[PDB]
C-alpha cells in the first residue's frame, strides 16, 4: 500500500522521458538547434510556478479524503440491529429463532445487494444471484420472489421490505411483545437501511469530472515545464545560474515523488471499494457481520450466566 | 462532462485575443507605437501574481462542492418512507392498498412539486399543473383543492399535510394498529418534508452574488495581466529575459486551461439541478421513487415467502 | 446586490488619493523633496507582501461565510411543526380549531419576539410590543401576561412556554387522543425552540472582534504600501523597472477591486439580519408562515379528496 | 476587546528592541563591528520567509474558532428542559409545583458544578460548595449527601443522577401522567447532561502543546529576522536596494500589528471562559438560567390567557 | 509533552549532519573539490522551494488533528446510561440492584474489551482476559460463556449483547415497569455500542499510508537541499549574497524547529491511544466510569433528600 507500487510506472516514464531529451542534447542535439535549445530552460522554468499547482492538489484530496471517510462511515453493519433483535423478537422455540435468524439475514443480504453493485472486490465474490443463493444470504424460494418484481433499477432495498413485513408479523404473533420494541426496529432498519442507501449515493454522485481533469491538467503541466525548464544544459556557455552539469536530475525527481505521490492519495480514494491494498476490506466485512449477527441473535438469546455478585460489591 | 466542451466557447475567444495582439504587434505596431508596447510586457507581468488569484478560487470552489454536496444529500427520496407505509399501514383489502398507494403519491407528489420549483430539467416536463395531474401524480379533484388555497407562496408543503390528514384517518379507523407506529408515519414525515424543505432553500438563498463577483474579477483580471505581460516581442531588441520568439504562445494556454477550468468547475455547479451532463438525474429520481413506492407498498405488502432454514443453521 | 454599489464609496476614495499624490508629485513636490519621495517607491513596494494578506482574508471569510449559512438554517420555521399540529389536536368544533390556530399563533408569536431582537428589518416593522398585538400575533390579553412577567432578559420563549401549557391542556381534554402524539408535538417545540435559541446565540456571540481587527489592519496596510510602492514617478531618471508613465494606475484598482471587495464579502455577512441586498428577507418569512400555518391547520384540518383510485393502479 | 489592549504589552517591546539596535547602530557599533553588522541585514531578510509562518497561522487558528465555537454551543442552557417540566410534571398544589422547582433546581445547579470547575470567572463567584449553598442553587442537606460521596473525581454529574431519582418518583405519584412524558423528560436531561458532558471534555483536552508552540515559534522565528534584515542601516555606503534612511521602521510595525495580532486571536480563543473581554458572560447565563426557569415552571404553570379569536379568523 | 522531548533525537542528528559537512568543507573538502562544492550551494537552495512543504503539511495535519479530535469525542463513556439505568430499573432488594450493577458493569465491561484493543496503555493493564476476570469486570463464569464462543473477530460486542438479555429480562419480571423505559434502555446502549464501535473503525482504518509517505518524503526532501544550500561557504571567494561565515547555521535550526515539529504534531496524534503524554488518559477514564457508575446506580438509587423548599420560594 505504499508509494513504491503506485509511483514506479510513472518513474521508469519520468527518467526514460528525461534523460532521452539530456543525452540526446549533447550529442544529438546539434549546435544550429542546440542554440534553439537553450532558448527554452531559461522560458519552460519562468512560467513553472509550482505554488498554484500545489494550491489546486491541496483542496482538492481534502475533499477527497473527506469523501473517502464519510464512504466508510456508511458502511452497511448489522451490528446496531443485532443488539434490538435479540432484545424484542422474543420465543426460544423453532419459530422464534427462525424470526431472529431470517430479521438479520435480510439485513445482511440487503448489505451485499448494495455492497456487489459499489465493490469490485464484492462483485468478483458473487457476480450473479445464482451465488448470493449458494452463499446462503437468499433461499431458493426468496430468488423467485426478487427476480419476479417489475423494476428496472437496483433492487438493494427489497430485503428491507421484507424486514418490515417480517417485523410486522412477528408482532401480530406476539413475538414482540411491547409496542415501543417494534417502532425500536423499524427505527434501526431506517438507520441501516439509509447507510445502504448512502452507498449508492456515493457511486452514483461521483467527485465531478472536470474537477478530476482540473488537478491532472495541473500537475501534468508543472511536469512539461520542468521536463524542459529544468534540464543540464553545457556548463562551458556561461548561462545565469547555470555552470554545473550533475548529469542525474537527482533533486527533481523529489519534486517527482511528491506531486504525482499526491496526485495517486486522490486517484486510489477516488473508488475506494475497488482492489485496492488500502481498499475497505468489505468481503472481510461481510463475513463478519453476516456470521457474528447469527452468533447473537441465536445461539446467544436469552443466554446469560448466573446474576453474582460483583468483586466492589461492598468495598 | 468534460472540460473541454466548456472551455472551447472561451478557448477560441482566448486565441482570438491574444495572436491577434501579437501578429499585427510586427507589422501594424509601428516603430512609434512598438517602442509604447515595450514598456508594458514588463508592466503587467510585474504585477501579474498568480498566487492570490489560485488562493480566492480555492476557499470558494469548496464553498460550492461542499453545498454542492450538501443539495444532494437533501433530494426528496420516499425511500425511507416506504418501509414504515408497509409495515404500519395494514389491511390486505380495497381500501387498505389504497391508503398506502395514496400516502406514497402524497410524497412523491410533494417531491414533484418543489423539484419543479427548483430543477430546471424538471419544469420542461412538469410545466403546469395539469402536467401534474396527467402524469398521474395529482387526481383530478386533488387538483381542485390544490387551486383553491389562498396562498400566495409555494404549496410545495401541501400534499405533507394531506399525508398527516390521511395518516390521522388510517389511525382512526385501525388501519394503524399501534400508537407508536402512527408517531413512527409522522417522524419520518418531517424528515422528508424537511429533505424538501432544505431544496427550497438552497434555492432561495444562493452562493453570494458579491462573492462569485469578487473571483470572477480576479482571473479576469489575470487573463489581461497575462494577455499583455506574456506576449512574444521581438528577439533581436536584446531584453530582460527575451530573446526568443515562439510564435504560439504554447504554455500561458495551459494556464487558461487550468484557472478558468478551475473557475467553470464553480460555475456548473452554483445551480446543479439544470440540464447540465454532470447535474443531478432528477427525472430519472422522480420516475424511479415513484414506480419503487408503489411497488413497495401495493404489490409487497405481507408477501412473503416461507419462513424456512438457512444453510447455516447447524452448521 | 453587487460590487458596485457597495465599493464605489471607497473606490472614489482610492482615486481621490492615489492620483492627488501623482499628480502633484510631477509639479508640487519640489526637487530637494522629489529625490526624498524616490527613495519610497522601491522601500513601500519591498515589504508589499502580498500573499499574507490574501491568506488572512481567506481563512476570515470562510469563517464568516460558514456561520452566514448556519444563521440562515436556523431560521425559526413553523412548517414541520403545522404538519404535527394537524395531525395531532383534533377537533372540527370551534373550541378544536381554536386549539390550532393559537398553538400555531404561539409559534409565531415567538418566532417574531426573536426576530424583532436580532434583525433590524423586523424592529422597524415591529418597533413595539404594541405593534405585535395590532399585527395579530399577539392578543390583548396575552400581552397583559407578557408584560406581567418579572424578567429582565429576552423574553422570547415566553410563547414556547405558552404552547407546553396549551399542549397539556389539549390532552386532558382528549383533543390530543393519543400519547406518542403529545409526545411528538413537544418533541417538535424544542427543535423550534432551539431554532429560536440559536439565533439569539449567533446574535449574543460574534466574530471576534480582535480577529475582525487583524483582517481589517492586513488590507488597510497593504492599501498603504500600494499607496506608494506603485506611484509612477518620472521615466527620464532611470530607475530598475520603471521607464514608463502611464499617468493612469489602471491595475492597482484591479488589486483594490478585489482585495477590498474580498473583505466587503465579510463586511455584509458579518450581520446578515439588517437592511441590505443579500439580506435574508426575514418579513417574508413572518408574513409567509405566519399565513401558511393558519392556512394548514385550519383551512386544511381533515378537508381531503375522495380515496380515488391512481393512473398506475393495474399497469 | 480590541486589538490595542492586548498587543501595547509587545508594541512597547517591540520598540524597545527595534530602535536600541538602530539609534546604537549609528554610534555605539564601531567601524570595526559596523561591517561586521551590514553581513547581516541581508542575511537575515534572505531566509525571512513569510508565507509558511502566515500559512501556519492560518490552519491553527481556524481550528481554534471551531473549537471555541464548539465550546459555546455546549454551553449547559436548561431552556430545552424547562418547557418539558412544566409541560409533563403536573400539579398545582404545594408538592406540585415543589417538584418542578427542584427538577429544575437540579439542572440549575448541575451547569453550576462543571461551570465552576472550567471557569475561572465562575470559580470566584462560587469559590466552595459553601457558596454555592448561600447562593441557592444547593440546600443545606443536599450538601452532605454531595460531600458523603466516596469520590475523587468531579462530582458535576450528581444532580444529573437526581435528576433521575424525583423523575421517576414524580411517575410513580401520578404527576407524569403519561409514559412518553416521564421518557421525554430523561431524553432532555441526557441532552442537557451531555452538554455539560463536552465543557468537562474541552476543558479536559485541550489543544495540543506542541502545536501550539509550533505557532509560536514561527511568529517569534519572524521577529528576529525581522528585528535585523529589516533594519535602516546607513545610505551613502551604497548598498542593494538601501540607500534610505526613514530613522522609524514604520511599516514593519504594520507587520507586527498583524502577524502577532493573529497569533493573539489564538491566545484569548485558547481558553474562553476566563477573564477577557470577548469571553463567553458564564455569570450572566447562571443567573439566566435560574431566574427564568423559575419563573417558567413555576409562575408560568397552567397559567393562561382565555382562548379567544384571532384578528386573520375568518379574514 | 512539549517540543524539546520529541525533537531532540533528530536535532543532535541535525548538527551532527550540519556541521560535519561545513567544518571538514573548510580543511577536508580539498581544493579541486571544493569548487565542485561551490556548484550545489546555489544549486540545493534554487529548488528549495518551501511554499509547497509548508502546504501539504497544512492539509494533512488538519486532518489528523480533525481525525484525532474524533477519535476522542467516540471514547465510551457509561455516564449517559447510569442516569437511564438509575431512572427505570428499579427495585430496593437484593435482586434489583443486582440488576443495576450487573447493566453497568456490562457497559464498562465493554468499554474495557475494545480500548485493550485499541490503546496499548491498557493492554499493558489488562494483556489477557485472566486480568479483566481480576479486575472484576468479567466474573469468573462470564469468562466461560465469553470463551466458548465460536467467533475469530473482535468480541467487544459481547456484553453489549449480554446487556439486551439482561434488559428484556428485567422487563419481563417487571423491574422496568414501563415501556418507553425499557426503549430508552436500549436506545442509550446503540448510542454507547455505537462509540465503541467507531473506536474499532479508526483504529481498523487509518490516515492513508502513502498520504503520510507524501508528507514524510516532503520534509525530508527540503531537509536535504536545506543541509547542503545553506551551507556557509568561504567569504573571500566572491559569490552571490555570501561573503559572510557565521560558522553557526543559527536560523536554519529554527526552520527545522517549525517544519520537523510541524510534522512531529501529526506523528503522535496519527496514534493518540498510546503511551504518549498528551494521549487520552484510558486508565484514567476505565477507572473513572466503572467507580462512578457503581456509585450511580447502587448507593445513589432512590436515594433522596427531603422535598424542601427553595431559598427564591416567594422572593
Ligand atoms: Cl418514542
Amino acid at each position: 500500500g505504499s508509494i513504491y507500487k503506485l509511483l514506479w510506472r510513472e518513474l521508469l516514464c519520468f527518467l526514460g522521458l528525461f534523460m532521452a531529451l539530456s543525452a540526446a542534447y549533447r550529442f544529438v542535439l546539434t549546435e544550429e538547434q542546440k542554440r534553439y535549445f537553450e532558448k527554452l530552460v531559461l522560458y519552460c522554468d519562468r512560467y513553472a510556478s509550482l505554488i498554484p499547482v500545489s494550491f489546486v492538489l491541496g483542496f482538492y484530496v481534502t475533499l477527497v479524503v473527506h469523501r473517502w471517510w464519510n464512504q466508510y462511515l456508511s458502511m452497511p453493519l448489522t451490528d446496531a440491529l443485532m443488539c434490538v433483535v435479540v432484545g424484542t423478537v422474543h420465543g426460544h422455540d423453532e419459530r422464534g429463532r427462525l424470526y431472529r435468524r431470517t430479521l438479520m439475514r435480510y439485513a445482511g443480504l440487503s448489505g451485499v445487494l448494495i455492497l456487489r453493485s459499489v465493490s469490485t472486490a464484492v462483485f468478483k465474490r458473487f457476480p450473479t444471484i445464482d451465488h448470493v443463493v449458494e452463499a446462503g444470504f437468499m433461499t431458493r424460494e426468496e430468488r423467485k420472489k426478487f427476480e419476479n418484481l417489475n423494476s428496472s433499477y437496483n433492487k438493494y432495498w427489497v430485503p428491507c421490505v421484507w424486514f418490515c413485513n417480517l417485523a410486522a408479523q412477528a408482532r401480530r404473533e406476539g413475538r414482540i411483545r411491547d409496542n415501543g420494541a417494534f417502532k425500536l426496529l423499524l427505527e434501526e432498519l431506517n438507520v441501516f437501511r439509509s447507510k445502504c442507501g448512502m452507498l449508492f449515493h456515493y457511486d452514483w454522485i461521483s467527485v465531478p469530472l472536470v474537477y478530476t481533469q482540473v488537478v491532472t491538467i495541473a500537475v501534468y503541466s508543472y511536469f512539461l515545464a520542468c521536463l524542459i525548464g529544468r534540464q543540464f544544459l553545457d556548463p562551458a556557455q556561461g548561462y545565469k545560474d547555470h555552470d554545473l552539469d550533475l548529469c542525474v536530475p537527482i533533486f527533481t525527481l523529489l519534486q517527482f515523488f511528491f506531486y504525482a505521490g499526491w496526485l495517486k492519495v486522490a486517484e486510489q480514494l477516488i473508488n475506494p471499494f475497488g482492489e485496492d491494498d488500502d481498499d475497505f476490506e468489505t468481503n472481510f466485512l461481510i463475513d463478519r457481520c453476516f456470521q457474528v449477527s447469527m452468533l447473537a441473535v441465536d445461539e446467544m438469546y436469552d443466554d446469560l450466566a448466573m446474576l453474582e455478585k460483583d468483586l466492589y460489591w461492598d468495598a
